């Protein structure tokens, strides 16, 4: 590959220089013949592939505090390359799962909150050993990035997968969603991405309410055991009724949404170390619920009902009557949360601070792997300033990963 | 392999077996992938291999592959080449070669149209004046009145690289951008400097917010040319908006034809350096791009003013707002003076079917995922949800220097 390559900025004409390529450790599925950029998705690591793996994080821990070379480097290299050979695997120190964990999140490509990174409170639950256990931390770690409603980002860091018989998993996509319910009719209550999980919970002995918004129980597996329900303690859960500034309206549509997004089903890769459970959270960018989660056709489906009360010609799809509703539910979303002092971000403020920390680490690092189609916001890309600025993508490590579905592996005691 | 595309919101699954028959490279590696950067990276010998892979799937195309008509076709082209450096396409190869490059074009979204395509030969021109002509009446068959019809003209190939025909500008029909004293743009940006070569050229620029450019025309290799395009081949529209009647106040307005001058025909190893393509117009890339990018005319502000929005916080989604109202009016505008466009809704719906079509008929379709998706209301578009499989076949259409950084006068 060639060691610099640039990418421009067609608006502003900026060209920055990428070098951080050159240290891609995983493939992105393309291959010179053929591009796999919009396609979403494109037994443990035995001795001799961990020992190279490990000694590249270690290098680059150690690089990275300036120690490199040091006698404490060699040392920790030594007793890597010992516990692995006695054990077939090894420990990560505190120090060392940090920072893995916040460069996991500052090498996701398709996130466009990196800006802030370096701020993330790790919570080392590497102790565990059963669900209760799990649940106890998962609550402390909602309690904490809630805060009341000045979010603060985190991860929970459950322990590292050994031979693949006593994972631990956190069985929910995040650990806040709605239950969705089939009906017999084929008509779908609540939230349509979730009718399977529900399904499963409510087969594994959860008591559903049958609502529009009810907040999923947890599903919790520790070391390779049948996975356990909790219910989140509702005071821990903080959620934002939808009103909008000008329709009085708006609040009957009776819609609401919870301020704490935490993935709860990645895998997080770490010196070749697989921590299989590893939620974690910040705060949302308005459009994730404003236009992903109501205005999805698959999801809430709102444009439409909305659009009645908006009296809107709904006849011509070039009356551009659903780009109108859908601006209107998004200052919705952006204003119920703002006036509830619960920490939001509009997808222009987002965008502009993604390109900010886009130059700094071009700077700073030699280059920032983006995911355009990702970064670029459901609506009024163009107007944003990412639309314009060409990326480079590519997978370097520490890093989060997708993972199968546990219920698709569990082997049932 | 089989590659498979899934649509995340209806669950369609499509199987691609069309990419296998590339060659030409993406830019992309197995490590980085150059999907969203804009430009990523003859002779009898190369030229014979690719006229063959062209002959043959024309005939392929006409089912009679292997034909007595085919086996003399490749001896023929095979004869010209040796004697000659090069061939000359026939003209059923020429129609099927300019349709099979629209076809091909992975970043249009509105190729649902492409075996619709008048083709027009102009390889028999020699000079400007001939190249106007042959502009003339491309711009006056293709606008018909406002019910617009797609159209390509093709100019002689290129020969050595100093003898080629190029049209200067990068659309047919444009407006002149102006540098003020005071810093500012007057007219459009994106066309500041080609203004200032018309200008330099003896062009007497009017200069307004929206004077149509002139054409600049290149025969043959010789220094370029300008030409008036005669008014009344001039379409334009007069953007006003159904409910705001303050939006014509604006002063707005555009021209009905988009029609791409500068681009690059490739077919069987000959290089078209004039083909000259228009359609019709999606609404997005006059009321988003063209009137709201910063780089641009940039209309948001002044826009949101009228609408008396609240502009001091971003969180408002003032910008958001006056750019669903302005798109509105274009759609409005060119719909109620009878002038053909098509809605960023209605176009990728027509996409979405195109893609099944395609699929069905010819194993796959190539698709830019970052040039299919409209630069506004991205996901309630069926477009943002389907995955798609980039690569290029050929023949195609290509990005070409401009003229101005090679051309010695
Ligand atoms: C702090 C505020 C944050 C904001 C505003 C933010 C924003 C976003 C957005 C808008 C997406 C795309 C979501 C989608 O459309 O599904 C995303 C994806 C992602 N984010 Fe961030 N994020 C934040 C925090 C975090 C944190 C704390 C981490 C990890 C420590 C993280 C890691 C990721 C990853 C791995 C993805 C890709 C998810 C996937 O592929 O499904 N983000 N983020
Ligand atoms: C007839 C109706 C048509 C519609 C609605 C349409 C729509 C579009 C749109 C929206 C784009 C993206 C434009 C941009 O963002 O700059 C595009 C690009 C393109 N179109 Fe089409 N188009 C049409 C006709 C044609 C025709 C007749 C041809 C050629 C014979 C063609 C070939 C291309 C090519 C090569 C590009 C890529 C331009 C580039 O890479 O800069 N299109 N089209
Ligand atoms: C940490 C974090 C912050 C932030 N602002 N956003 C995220 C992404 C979370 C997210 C997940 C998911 C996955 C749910 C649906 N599948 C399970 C079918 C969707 C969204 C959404 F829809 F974009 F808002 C957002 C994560
Ligand atoms: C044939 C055809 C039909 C159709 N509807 N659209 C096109 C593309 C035309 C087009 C060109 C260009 C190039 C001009 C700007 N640069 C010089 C900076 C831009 C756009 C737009 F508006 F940005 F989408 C559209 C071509
Ligand atoms: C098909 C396409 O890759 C898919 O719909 C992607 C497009 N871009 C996205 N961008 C974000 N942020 N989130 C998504 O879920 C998607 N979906
Ligand atoms: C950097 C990025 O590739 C560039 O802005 C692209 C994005 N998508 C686009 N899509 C279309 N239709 N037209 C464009 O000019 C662009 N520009
Ligand atoms: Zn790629």
């Amino acid at each position: 590959c060639p060691r610099f390559l640039k990418v421009k900025n067609w608006e502003t004409e900026v060209v920055l220089t990428d070098t951080l390529h050159l240290k891609s450790t995983l493939e992105t599925g393309c291959t010179e013949y053929i591009c796999m950029g919009s396609i979403m998705h494109p037994d443990v690591a035995t001795k001799d592939q961990l020992f190279p793996l490990a000694k590249e994080f270690i290098d680059q821990y150690y690089s990275s505090i300036k120690r490199f070379g040091s006698k404490a480097h060699m040392e920790r290299l030594e007793e890597v390359n010992k516990e692995i050979d006695t054990t077939s695997t090894y420990q990560l120190k505190d120090t060392e799962l940090i920072y893995g964990a916040k460069h996991a999140w500052r090498n996701a490509s398709r996130c466009v909150g990196r800006i802030q990174w370096s701020k993330l409170q790790v919570f080392d639950a590497r102790d565990c050993t059963t669900a209760h256990g799990m649940f106890n931390y998962i609550c402390n770690h909602v309690k904490y990035a809630t805060n009341k409603g000045n979010l603060r980002s985190a991860i929970t860091i459950f322990p590292q997968r050994t031979d693949g018989k006593h994972d631990f998993r956190v069985w929910n996509s995040q650990l806040i969603r709605y239950a969705g319910y089939k009906q017999p009719d084929g008509s779908t209550l609540g939230d349509p991405a979730n009718v399977q999980f529900t399904e499963i919970c409510i087969q594994q002995g959860w008591k559903p309410p049958r609502g529009r918004f009810d907040v999923l129980p947890l599903l919790l597996q520790a070391n390779g055991n049948d996975p356990e329900l909790f219910q989140i303690p509702p005071e821990l859960v903080l959620e934002v009724p939808i009103r909008h500034p000008k329709f009085e309206w708006f609040k009957d549509l009776g819609l609401k949404w919870y301020g704490l997004p935490a993935v709860s089903n990645m895998l997080l890769e770490i010196g070749g170390l697989e921590f299989s459970a590893c939620p974690f959270s910040g705060w949302y960018m308005g459009t994730e619920i404003g236009v992903r989660d109501y205005c999805d056709n698959s999801r809430y489906n709102i444009l439409e009902e909305v659009a009645k009360k908006m009296n809107l010609d709904m006849r011509k799809t070039s009356s551009l009557w659903k780009d109108q509703a859908l601006v209107e539910i998004n200052i919705a979303v952006l204003y119920s949360f703002q006036s509830d002092k619960v920490t939001i971000v509009d997808h222009h403020s987002a965008t502009e601070s993604f390109i900010k920390h886009m130059e700094n680490e071009y700077r700073c690092r030699g280059g920032c792997p983006a995911d355009w189609v990702w970064i670029v916001p459901p609506m009024s890309g163009s107007i944003t300033p990412v639309f314009h600025q060409e990326m480079l993508n590519y997978r370097l490590t520490p890093s989060f990963e997708y993972q199968p579905d546990p219920w698709n592996t569990h082997v049932w005691k």
